[PDB]
């Protein structure tokens, strides 16, 4: 027996469908499993609503890590207040049979689910524009100095949709998140969405999230991840195909520079001859987007909001979000003033 019979050998709560916790939560099913522990779908009898409960493992390590998450979730709750910034907010937390329990809103679809509903051909630049304004709004919120939060894991899997309030998304999972300055790491973000500064072992700040958003916006409208590397070297080759050799002022300061590039005798940087690759900067965004050919594989030809001028506005935005230099990558405030959003 562990935790009086309520826990398994591995510090996790033994989930039984139908259990009433404190005459308030009727548990329906396990819906989630992670290093942190378990997520459950439950009916909150008092608020007459479905909720998702994150049961943290019964272990000092995981409890204090989850208590870091609770700090950020609640700081994100002091600000905001009217739940209007596309963040899946913490409704509350309680201790039940020696497990920390975070209660969240239940949402049953992520961005992925919406791209399988398109057989991965993607969505109108009109819908992309809507989500983009939602995501950018969220990153603007996260960049409030008091917050200065880095999500560190933006990906379609972590972007949930409000079916009820159709054409609305929310960012989820702040368990991998950290605050500006907290202390640099080295292997963060989902590979496909991983910033060049992180690939290069350099320091990072809120801009890594804007990078990940650039790659998600393209993947929303093409149906296809922009940069699907099978390891870090392939990932950085796939980036260079599109954006060229990173500038010198960046590579000259990058610990992992030589894991991908080689400094020639004249001081100029180049790639390394070990799957061969387009030469640098020749898989153009202008073409992937189909800017002059009615969108990716010219599918939205004619359709309102898919004019050349629309795509010149979109490409300019993406390319500003995919800047190699995190000092000059577009920040969410100027990103919201972009013409791609304007009348
Ligand atoms: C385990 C389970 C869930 C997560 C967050 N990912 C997630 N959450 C969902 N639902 C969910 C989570 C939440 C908050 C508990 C975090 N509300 N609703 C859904 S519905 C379809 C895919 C999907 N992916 C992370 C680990």
């Amino acid at each position: 027996v562990y935790n009086d019979g309520y826990d398994d050998d591995n510090y996790d709560y033994i989930v039984k469908n139908g259990e009433k916790w404190m005459d308030r939560y009727e548990i329906d099913s396990l819906i989630g499993k992670g290093s942190f522990g378990q997520v459950v779908k439950a009916y909150d009898r008092v608020e007459q609503e479905w909720v998702a409960i994150k049961i943290i493992k019964n272990k000092k390590a995981f409890l204090n890590q989850a208590q870091i998450e609770v700090r950020l979730l609640e700081l994100m709750n002091k600000h905001d207040t009217e739940m209007k910034y596309y963040i899946v907010h913490l409704k509350r937390h309680f201790m039940f049979r020696n497990h920390l329990c975070l209660v969240f809103e239940m949402l049953s679809y992520n961005l992925y689910d919406l791209l399988r509903n398109t057989n991965f051909r993607g969505v109108s630049l009109n819908l992309t524009r809507k989500f983009a304004q939602q995501m950018c709004t969220a990153l603007l919120f996260l960049a409030t100095p008091e917050l200065s939060i880095i999500h560190c894991d933006l990906k379609p899997e972590n972007i949930l949709l409000c079916n009820p309030k159709r054409s609305a998304i929310k960012i989820v999972d702040f368990g991998s998140s950290c605050q500006l300055g907290q202390r640099i790491y080295q292997y963060i973000q989902s590979r496909f969405y991983r910033s060049p500064e992180v690939l290069l072992g350099m320091p990072y700040d809120l801009a890594i999230d804007m990078w990940s958003l650039g790659c998600i916006l393209v993947e929303m409208h093409t149906g296809e991840p922009l940069f699907s590397g099978a390891n870090e070297v392939d990932q950085m080759n796939k980036i260079v195909e599109v954006l060229g050799i990173p500038p010198a002022h960046i590579l000259d300061q990058a610990p992992k520079a030589r894991k991908f590039f080689e400094k020639l005798p004249d001081g100029t940087w180049n790639l390394k001859k070990t799957r061969e690759y387009k030469p640098p900067g020749t898989r153009k965004l202008h073409n992937i987007l189909g800017v002059e050919t009615g969108g990716p594989g010219g599918r939205r030809a004619g359709e309102s909001g898919h004019t050349v001028a629309d795509y010149l506005k979109f490409k300019d935005l993406i390319l500003r979000m995919l800047d190699y230099d995190p000092k000059t990558r577009i920040q969410p405030y100027y990103a919201l003033q972009h013409s791609f959003f304007k009348k």
